[PDB]
């Protein structure tokens, strides 16, 4: 990277210590920017969803893959569930989205409960596969709670055949009382749903698909047990990418696991982490890892940094690791708690081929968690970090309660967090457009048409903390 | 600029990182300081009002031009409205101000609504052009709301002929129950209003006027459409200064627009922006720009800096750009959210020929926005940034709703802000005197009689952030 | 001064940026430290009270001079009042303090009002000069408000002759129900009051007196009018020290005033200010000033620094000015808003011969202001900065209201502040002991028996702002 | 120590300015780390409890010595009490803990009062030395307050013989309704209590014992009076370690006291303090001190730093002192208000052989203070700093009230603090496991099997304060 003259700080830098200096630009608008990645992951946007049980679900996988991103499933999920989710996701359409199907005999409470797990704002009543009507919020609200769907269902809705142009769909929905555009198969049965905003996004984003034209998906594995067997089983289950993640990625056990997985030669790229040092990056790459995650205790007040004085500011660590990987011909991923689009922009500018997003996406409809209401009725969802205590207890296999409690004594608390959900941008795409708009604005400011040029022609500067007063 | 020995920070500086060291002074008082500008803008004070729809109105133009400043009209205004406003402003008096004229049959609510858009605190009732009386607050307040002006108008007021000395006017108003000094033409008809504070200010400030003795005015243009045609039309409409502003001023489209406007050779100075780099400043100047605006994402927590890691601390950017412009024989303007007179003082000390003020002036009577009352009855006015979403939608010309929504998807929210209005200093001049007093005190402390000397003989220093605890 | 190896900061330092490293010490206890000053002011402690109308009163003068300090009267006081106060103070005793004298016919409200202007907590009823009894708080409280002193006066009190040893007085008051020790002249009439804490302090502090054994006192003058005439009149009035103070002390008018006063050769030391530069210090000393005040806009968020970017961190300015004065054989005084004893300690360590204390002493019983009660009944006193607006209006002499308002337009607000009074340490001595204890502890830590050694053998260090998180 | 390239700050560093960079690691788990100390103190963990009257009790001594730490008794305790406490502690078991013994005739209020001074949550009723039953909270709660133990005692409890394996004890208590495991001597009488968590900890920690297999204990002495006589008497009383502590440890009186104690040659290591300078450390070591305490006014807002500008950031002072001691072949201890395990980790990394913990342990059951309930029923305990005012008054021996008050005038307030007690981790071991887990995680991250390697192969870095926004 390039810094302004005289800017040679005597400390590692974080995202608050740096800024991008505008340069000569030839890009007209944001839409003239290509966000495709070159790390081999096949993502059309530099966004990866973290393998967190409260985040990495199936609806996230569908939506993110439809919008060009990728999702990594949690490592603790059973192989059968993994295969089921992979089959479900690869069976989804690239243009229309799977809506919520409700029986006419279902209750109002269950109706709204299944309604609030999608961002469409409506649910389709299905009888033998044919839509009869739509149920929305404020339609099941304010009514007697013992009523059923048939007593509140609205039979009037817009209908279109498969293959209809999204522009035509939006034009039809220009005056529609309800923005929903339920999609019907040529036989007549339900074949997905579409939305005017979704129709617009269909012309902006490009879904990430494999050689078969099906949405890509990634899975995570540990370093305990037969790593090779689990990796091969996941690959046979349909997984496209393999992730090996742990708190400390420079330990020899990570090297052994990477060598074991690389020996099988599954023919898929490997993501390994986490390390924050160039030496660790070199060791991981030489061990057989094509992608290296970066970021350990990135915050100055994070749980890891408070518990132990171990960590590193995200920016400098990412810069060094990316430099090492490019020297060795690899790629790096930027983990470490992304909270603003500025974080993504700086990660891209530092040399990271992709960015990893965790708890931020927890407060969304598509998240596996259920939506709850707080003291002030404001929606929120609980978060449990990397995994819950019950989850880690399940990974400890069949062990004596004495040994289990002995191991859990040193273990910290669940540290559950109440991630509020923004009403204006509650949808997952309502965050993806936000982040991508930030990144595209950055690219226009720099004057780069794609991410490699963004890394090539970026000039950075440093500011003190007195500007934060 | 000159810094104390040993002060060579390893980071860019902002306004909180620097201070001015007092030096040998020969200036007796604040009044012995000349604030005239040398950038060619013709302003007698280093204040420029930003081209914001919620700020750049007509009353601001009149008051600011009467006090020596300049105002730039928004670029989205129709040409007819621009010409009308230019004619109205150039038809105003250089000593007296245009009051609010109320019909005797008007209602109390409308009376106070038209009363609260000026700082005089009174409105003149007009019948065939002759004053009959004055209506003030607490005069229409506490009365029956269906009453009319004639039922509350006070026919007793002070009257003077045109040409009366301001000192005489103040002496007459020494014992006046109402400080208003409504001004009558020699025929007898209304010819403006005067105020004791305004009379005092008439001897302090110098209105900015053109070769014809009429108040100067500036206009802004974009880089979309026929830039040359719009610039020439605005010049023919009576505009004195042309401003070309955009988020990123170093892009080639800015260069093309500047070249196109300079080819016509309208004979007026050009203001171009925004850039924060010396290279961008050189490119803009060589392209045909006489004045360069500075400041992109100046705040460490501003919307631009949060969305993208793009920006620069205001002080260092201004210093570098001013150095480049002086090397090339140009001038720079200091944009970037001025909030305290310290900001203006440091901008002047850094080498900026003028300072640009935006949202701060929103909370004023003279602002185009209407005054509102909050939950605690405290007055406030809404702000919409550079422009409102409806405004930008209007600039997108005639486009399909599909394309309009597609372009607006990436667009952020309106981000309206409630700018409170200070009761003690609610008037625009009540902020101009504040800022000018700060600047004059700075000049006295340094020991400079005018801005060029202020830039020449200023010595600065650097402080850490621990002083902010 | 001496700094640790490698500590060469690239910025000016303030009190939060430095610390004192302990060294080899031979001092046994705090009492083994001599706090006498060598600047020629004659103060036995390095404390000077600022010339603020809300602070520099007569009770402060008496108490502070009895405790070894000095007080400078405000420059706006009439010469007759100055002479009266000087005569009153020089007529006071060096061991006992003047109590509050109340007539037996006075009302309860007036009784407590005159009671709460002294820290003794009691008032002596006087009839023809002989005490009859004492009235205290909770004695006039809870009673009918129309009652009088004679109905609540307590005739039982301790009495001693003049010349009694303070140790004997304390021993007698060991079991006294009321700690007051009203003092009687050999004739029988009242000759002062004494307190057990005051008796203890009599053996610790040394009152500052002139060649005649009377308490010393200082006065302040401006630079407007006949400076020499006012200075000579004040000297004839009995003033011991002369202070010439203004916002900017490096202006030529200060030089002319200093030369004019020095020409008369009144035979008293001169205090001049304020400057923060070595050049200004040299100019003031060569002009005929023996003591130079330091400190202009010392706070990073003070009114002066917000209004203008003019100022300097207190520590570095004091260091440089003290170095210059010692090079020229002079002395410096440390002004600039002392708030903690750490401030005094660092001022002494930097090389300052004395320290100037302002608003901190406002919240005290001895302050000229009257004690008020807030919303939460917590006592407080108002402060008006250097002087009130009415005061500065009075200094503008006989001028036309037009000119007066013209000059006051640029003048800022009164900026009155509510200085809370600490119930535990409400007395002035309750702050002097605090500050002196801090200074003595510093001296013991360094290992110096007096202030010159404290300046000679002090080693300092620098810390970052991250320790303030 | 080793710092990253280019990190040469121009200021002293504190714990917030530094971080540990992860390195190559071979340690498998936390349990593979040896925490034994090499300073000669005999502690198996790097934890020392401060000699504070509100902290250094007898229950702390027992628990901490059982868990491998050491405790220093306050210097003001009478010699008889010291000998009694030493005998009591050395008479305790190394595996089981002494429970609370309650008479059956005691009242409910007294029952719970004696119950809440231990972390077991139960009390054993004793008749002639044989248990009859257990009384717990919520068992004496909600009952009539005049009832007695016999009316609420639960006679059903688990019983085991002495010598039973802790693993067997836990296995038996796997299904026990009450986790208490009251321990019976082979005769049948009470011989201690055990807990499942305590049983687990018995296999993790190693109690610190002397050559006789009895728990070690330390005592503190002053520099007033016959230091040698008191030191010899304490050594004869059974004390294992001697501590000489004062506010300023570089004074000559400390040197004389150290020489006097070393002349007797009691054959025990000497702890001396406090100093923060290398010169002071060298002087103390040459005077006959084997261990040097570090830390004077470590906080930027502590009472010492506010009273006097004397102090030093803890990290840099510890680094320098440890370097000096290692150069001279000694050891250092890290005092200065430890509040988080990060503090301990950085102290160990800097080169400190041990860490000293003060007020943090005040909010614990084992603390000598009694548990109180606040306004919100939340438990808390008062703290009085190093010692209470009554305590220091008692150390002033037999002195006249006049002299006592004279000395106490300069003395500051008691500064009592309400240390809240965490319900989840209210036990002392519930903090020891926390701290040790943090330290072990640090060791694993660095890749060191013991503290000397932790100091040897640690690499540190520096961060700015802008990360704290």
């Amino acid at each position: 990277v390039r810094f302004l003259d005289g800017h040679t700080p005597a400390y590692d830098l974080t995202y608050n210590d740096v800024f991008v200096v505008p340069g000569r630009s030839d890009v007209a608008s944001r839409f003239d920017v290509d966000l495709s990645t070159v790390d081999g992951s096949g993502t059309t946007i530099p966004v990866v969803v973290a393998n967190m049980t409260a985040v990495a679900g199936r609806r996230m996988a569908e939506t993110v893959a439809r919008r060009g991103g990728i999702v990594v499933l949690p490592q603790d999920l059973p192989i059968t569930a993994v295969s089921e989710t992979v089959d479900f996701v690869k069976s989804r359409d690239l243009v229309v989205d799977t809506p919520v199907t409700l029986s006419p005999e279902d209750s109002v409470s269950d109706a709204n409960a299944l309604l609030h797990k999608r961002a469409h704002g409506a649910a389709v009543v299905v009888f033998e596969g044919r839509p009869i009507g739509l149920v929305t919020e404020a339609n099941c609200a304010g009514v007697d709670r013992f009523a059923r769907v048939r007593d509140i269902a609205l039979s009037d809705f817009v209908t279109a055949p498969v293959g209809t142009d999204p522009r035509e769909v939006f034009d039809l929905l220009e005056h529609a009382p309800i923005d929903v555009a339920v999609m019907t198969a040529p036989d007549g049965t339900l074949a997905g749903v579409l939305t005017r905003t979704g129709a617009i996004r269909a012309g902006i984003y490009t879904p990430a698909v494999d050689a078969k034209g099906r949405l890509r998906i990634a899975a995570a594995v540990g370093i305990n047990g037969d790593v090779g067997a689990k990796a091969q089983a996941l690959a046979e289950a349909g997984a496209d990418l393999l992730v090996i993640d742990t708190a400390h990625g420079h330990q020899a056990k990570m090297l052994d696991a990477i060598k074991a997985v690389a020996s099988l030669d599954l023919g898929l790229p490997l993501v390994a982490g986490n390390v924050v040092s160039a030496e660790g990056t070199r060791d991981l790459i030489e061990a057989g890892a094509s992608i290296v995650k970066v970021g350990v205790g990135p915050g100055a007040m994070c749980t890891t940094r408070m518990m132990t004085g171990v960590g590193r500011p995200q920016f400098s660590a990412v810069v060094e690791c990316a430099a090492a990987a490019r020297q060795l011909g690899g790629h790096v991923w930027a983990d470490g708690g992304v909270r603003h689009p500025r974080d993504v922009a700086l990660a891209l500018a530092a040399g990271a081929s992709n960015v990893m997003i965790g708890s931020w996406f927890a407060g969304t409809y598509e998240s596996p968690g259920d939506l709850l209401f707080d003291r002030d009725d404001r929606p929120y969802k609980e978060s449990y970090g990397m995994a819950s205590k019950r989850a880690v207890a399940a990974r400890t296999a069949g062990d004596s309660s004495f040994d289990r409690a002995r191991k859990g004594l040193f273990e910290e608390g669940i540290s559950t967090s109440r991630m509020s959900l923004d009403p204006a941008r509650g949808g997952v795409e309502d965050l993806l457009d936000h982040i991508t708009s930030g990144v595209r604005s950055t690219c226009t400011y720099v004057g780069a048409a794609n991410l490699p040029e963004l890394h090539e022609k970026v000039v950075l500067g440093v500011q003190s903390a007195a500007g934060f007063a």
